[PDB]
DNA sequence: TTCCAATGACAGCCGC
DNA sequence: GCGGCTGTCATTG
């Protein structure tokens, strides 16, 4: 039967439950937030309007014990306990004590760690489950989980506890959406009762799959890494932002009036359909589709293409990146500068990990703006700033991918090129366009990248002619030269489709699953998708583990060497120069830390020597290091 | 429907 | 009319 032991009502009950919590070995907690220094609860940073009132714990059956965390106003608190000697109680028993295995399930480990540190002052010291981790462990593919979602999978028996709890079916956690009419009381017992048995489930199916020790040395300690960067946030710059801007602003008008005098009218650049009339009915054009290919080809017949393209990626570092920063950008009043707080995404396909809101990760690389035959530089990048005094550090893997297909294929060609050979994209682009090495512009070795990394993961001869600008027959005599000379990677691609098709699935290089029932398809189509997210997931896939591995293994030395707080959250939440290094952002095979400038030296060291060293292969893991006054100006750093 | 992975703005259409 | 859905366009790795 659902019971809600109100511990705090009565001393002695207290007490009882704070002697048994404290030799559990596992139990669950859910954070109660209802809408309203106040005397009934703790209110969230960022949120005017929500109040941490309790949370409610789970270590076996339909009992919760709910921890009350208001001074005054279930029966009534026993004003004997004081807030401060519940804080004391709280936080003794949610840290680790030396040589004790203990763990604390949470759905929603990431935003529940962020709470408990900015609101009530707590650092979670335990090892962690969560079980929106574990559904994806189990499927990648799945939709998001929600708390009605994982009991419908992995508890249905108890579905009839979330009858009339609508918000069960939203990816926030039931005791975090204060936007119910049920008393975060109820909630967060529902949940910590709901959590806590389908983790027990969600635990046996991982041990059935062997996917436990995964979840466990690199999912979940990858989680706190993640909420450590969610609590970093990444500085940014408003003056740099306005003044491409401005530049931008000014092409785009010169753009406009330009366009609209070829076209003879106005026209909507955000209307496919007024752009087919004005290149193929008005202007006849041979051809309707709208698309970058279309329109980079007809660019050598007619300027307007060209303005089209150009509008469009100004238009985009606009409305798309400078917009939502200057939006999303929020004062930090301890580093006395602005950040961006954005949210971590883990639920992908291969496990790479990417942001929301804003999504970092596709702020443009450096690009020129001409006008009046004169170039501008914008550099979005440039816009993100370490703290005053601190530098950006970003280390990268050299072809972390090609390193991963050099040792599953054992080919001898590649593992040569990789050991000597110069830069493989700019050798191609120098074959392709007719020149030597050194002429390669950024745009042009981008195209290169794109080429060498789609002709691997099956890209078909009619699109490698797009992109290359030549014949069906001559790209197809390309993918053939690509194969005859490395013959090791061909056999793998074979004999990772044949195993795909016995099996229904792929495994990375630490044993995650992904399951491609599209493999057995008839559909020619179907099939041939299936075929090459078949290679393409173990070889992404196996690179998002390495760098996983990695970020996790450099925050434990960082943690070692520490002499200071452990994110900036850690400061906020505290209520002295800033040192060591933070971590602000992952871009796939790449790591960012904001590193004061006294550590640059040992946390450069660190972070290399941690992510060579994250596993062994037949090849070496190459590192470089850069280091700069922001993300658009990094130099190049001898480590 | 023939590189893979990702987020997100934005016209435009359709059952409610 | 209105929110959901669905391409279509962009960008990044
Ligand atoms: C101009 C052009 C276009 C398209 C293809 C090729 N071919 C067949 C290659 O061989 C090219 C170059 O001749 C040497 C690098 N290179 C590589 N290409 C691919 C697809 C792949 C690789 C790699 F996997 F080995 F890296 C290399 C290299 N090295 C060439
Ligand atoms: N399938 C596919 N994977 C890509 C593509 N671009 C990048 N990736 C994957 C493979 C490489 C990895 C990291 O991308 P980078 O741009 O850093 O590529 P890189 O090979 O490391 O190049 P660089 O030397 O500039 O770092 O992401 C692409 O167009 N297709
Ligand atoms: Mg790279």
């Amino acid at each position: 039967s659902l019971s809600i032991i109100d511990v705090a009502s009565d001393q002695n009950l207290f007490q009882t439950f704070i002697k048994e919590w404290r030799c559990k070995k596992r139990f669950s907690i859910s954070l109660a937030c209802e809408k309203i220094i106040r005397d009934d609860g703790f209110p969230i940073k960022g949120c005017d309007d929500t109040l941490v009132v309790g949370l409610a714990v789970c270590w076996g059956g339909r009992d919760a014990y709910y921890f009350s965390l208001q001074k005054e106003q279930p029966p009534s608190l026993d004003p004997s306990l004081t807030l401060k000697d519940r804080m004391w109680y709280l936080q003794s028993c949610l840290r680790k004590e030396s040589d004790k295995e203990c763990s604390v399930v949470i759905y929603d480990f990431i935003q529940s760690y962020k709470i408990l540190l900015l609101s009530c002052g707590i650092s979670l010291e335990q090892s962690y489950e969560d079980p929106k981790v574990a559904c994806w462990l189990l499927d990648p593919d799945s939709q998001e989980p929600t708390l009605h979602s994982i009991v419908t999978s992995f508890l249905p028996h108890e579905l009839p506890l979330l009858e009339g709890m609508e918000t069960s079916q939203g990816i926030q956690s039931l005791g975090l959406n204060a936007g119910s009419e049920h008393s975060g009381r109820y909630r967060a017992s529902v949940e910590s009762i709901l959590i806590f048995n389908s983790m027990n489930q969600l635990n046996s199916l991982l041990q059935k799959e062997n996917l436990q020790d995964v979840f466990r040395k690199v999912e979940m300690p990858s989680q706190y890494c993640l909420a450590l960067l969610e609590l970093n946030g990444i500085g940014f710059s408003t003056a740099e932002c306005e003044s491409q801007k401005h530049i931008m602003q000014a092409k785009l008008d010169a753009i406009e009036t330009q366009a609209y005098q070829l076209a003879g009218h106005s026209f909507s650049f955000t209307s496919s359909d007024d752009i087919a009339e004005v290149l193929f009915l008005e202007l006849k054009l041979p051809p309707f589709s709208t698309s970058k290919d279309v329109l980079n080809k007809l660019k050598a017949l007619h300027p307007l293409p060209g303005l089209i393209l150009e509008w469009r990626r100004i238009t985009n570092a606009i409305t798309k990146v400078v917009f939502p920063l200057q939006r999303e950008k929020c004062l930090n009043p301890f580093l006395g500068m602005e950040r961006i707080y954005p949210v971590s995404q883990s639920h992908t396909a291969t496990g790479r990990i990417t942001f929301t809101e804003p999504n970092i990760q596709n702020v443009p690389r450096d690009f020129e703006i001409k006008m009046g035959g004169m170039p501008f530089s914008i550099s979005m990048r440039h816009a993100f700033v370490p703290f005053p005094g601190g530098s950006i550090l970003a280390a990268d893997y050299s072809q972390l991918e090609l390193r991963i297909l050099a040792h599953l294929s054992h080919d001898r060609r590649l593992i040569q090129v990789l050991n000597t050979g110069a830069d493989v994209f700019r050798s191609i682009a120098a074959e392709w366009k007719m020149i030597e090495p050194e002429s390669v512009g950024d745009d042009l070795r981008q195209q290169a990248k794109q080429i060498c990394y789609g002709i691997i993961y099956g890209m078909g001869a009619k699109s490698l002619g797009e992109q290359m600008g030549i014949k069906e027959n001559d790209a197809a005599c390309y993918i053939d030269s690509f194969k005859s000379r490395y013959t090791g990677i061909n056999q793998f691609m074979t004999e990772t489709v044949k195993n795909c098709k016995r099996d229904g699935f792929v495994q990375t290089i630490l044993g995650r699953r992904r399951y491609l029932p599209g493999i057995k398809d008839n559909n020619p189509y179907r099939k041939a998708h299936a075929e090459r997210q078949a290679i393409n997931t173990i070889v992404q896939g196996s690179a998002a583990d390495i760098v996983k591995i990695a970020t996790v293994n450099i925050q434990k030395q960082l943690e070692t060497f520490h002499s200071t707080f452990k994110s900036h959250g850690h400061r906020e939440g505290m209520l002295c120069p800033i040192r060591g290094g933070f971590f602000i952002l992952q871009l796939h095979d790449e790591l960012l830390y904001e590193v004061a400038e006294e550590d640059v030296v040992q946390v450069a060291q660190i972070v290399k020597n941690e992510m060579e060293s994250a596993v062994k292969l037949s090849v070496k893991l190459k590192v470089k290091v850069k280091i700069g006054a922001s993300w658009g100006e990094l130099k190049d750093f001898d480590v």
